[PDB]
């Protein structure tokens, strides 16, 4: 099988750690520690291909040390997160993704906008808004919902799919 390493960006309270959680233990956790970053591993299966995958959930004080840069560089695909209620965290995934194209030092990453908390009825980010900000970086776009486990597992294995087209 093929190994994928993962990284979940964004905000604070976008739901990073409810997503990852929806993903890995299939349930939805409404209250996760918002200082703890750690790393998860679940090999599943994208179109056919056999996928061991090992997501870093980000959280922690902003610092670009040359540690932190190095250790962020080893990330293969980016999961910039936003919620669809917060427009303080979508205005910040420009943040993320200049961050991003910095440390791995290209301008063509691996990475897929998340519109996070699809499943509350008041929005105030737009659908077509994120969707034509994708489209001018030239990246997936998904809305996802950690509660009710709309598109997670299709937002992570579209990131894995961007990948596996850049390294062919
Ligand atoms: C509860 C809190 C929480 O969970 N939080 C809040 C803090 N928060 C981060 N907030 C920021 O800005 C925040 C604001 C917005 C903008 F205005 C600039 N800042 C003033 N910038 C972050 C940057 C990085 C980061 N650092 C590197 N060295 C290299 C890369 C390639 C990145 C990456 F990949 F992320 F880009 C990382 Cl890892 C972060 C960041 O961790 C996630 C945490 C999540
Ligand atoms: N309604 C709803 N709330 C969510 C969802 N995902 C996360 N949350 C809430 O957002 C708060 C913080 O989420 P968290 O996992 O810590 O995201 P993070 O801080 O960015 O890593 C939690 O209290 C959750 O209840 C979702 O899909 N729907
Ligand atoms: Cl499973
Ligand atoms: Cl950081
Ligand atoms: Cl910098
Ligand atoms: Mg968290």
């Amino acid at each position: 099988s093929t190994e994928y390493k993962l990284v979940v960006v964004g905000a604070g309270d976008v739901g990073k750690s409810a997503l990852t959680i929806q993903l890995i233990q299939n349930h939805f956790v409404d209250e996760y520690d918002p200082t703890i970053e750690d790393s998860y591993r679940k090999q599943v299966v994208i179109d056919g291909e056999t996928c061991l995958l090992d997501i870093l959930d980000t959280a922690g004080q902003e610092e670009y040390s040359a540690m932190r840069d190095q250790y962020m560089r080893t990330g293969e695909g980016f999961l910039c997160v936003f919620a669809i209620n917060n427009t303080k965290s979508f205005e910040d995934i420009h943040h993320y993704r200049e961050q991003i194209k910095r440390v791995k030092d290209s301008e063509d990453v691996p990475m897929v906008l998340v519109g996070n908390k699809c499943d509350l009825p008041s929005r105030t980010v737009d659908t077509k808004q994120a969707q034509d900000l994708a489209r001018s970086y030239g990246i997936p776009f998904i809305e996802t919902s950690a509660k009710t486990r709309q598109g997670v597992d299709d937002a992570f294995y579209t990131l894995v799919r961007e990948i596996r087209k850049h390294k062919e």
